């Protein structure tokens, strides 16, 4: 593939904003490559899978539905070669019922790091770690 363009960081920033923070699922069409691989993403149902844009959008829909007002707050962008690593904080209201923890309305906070791989301006996959234990713990204190 092509590796990054000069605008990789700006692209991730907009993509994260539009798709992930604002839930503009269809904006994925502007950012996702024809093949997108969830290279690593602990507990992600799509981990290890190669998705097409449609499949990618379905995953966004599932993840967004869990915390519909979720917002990613990019902390750092670290570009190297065909990748840009994004570190981020995340906030969402616990307002949807999830397994064992019904909607409490409290703020859930998480942080994560995501290596995004590029083919030009398009994302080909991610390698991600998030503070799921932190969320798990916060949900325990909520209920």
């Amino acid at each position: 593939g092509m590796s990054i363009s000069s605008k990789a960081k700006e692209i991730l920033t907009q993509f994260t904003r539009e798709v992930w923070s604002e839930g503009n699922i269809e904006a994925s069409d502007k950012y996702i490559a024809p093949k997108y691989t969830v290279l690593h993403d602990p507990g992600d149902p799509w981990e290890g899978r190669e998705l097409d844009v449609a499949g990618y959008k379905e995953r966004v829909k599932t993840l967004r539905a869990a915390f519909p007002d979720q917002c990613f707050d990019i902390q750092g962008l670290f570009a190297d070669g065909d990748a840009v690593v994004m570190t981020w904080l995340w906030t969402a209201t616990h307002k949807e019922d999830i397994p064992g923890f019904p909607s409490t309305g409290k703020q859930i906070k998480m942080s994560g790091a995501t290596v995004y791989y590029f083919d030009g301006n398009r994302l080909t996959g991610h390698w991600q770690i998030t503070d799921r234990l932190g969320v798990y713990q916060q949900l325990r204190q909520a209920a």
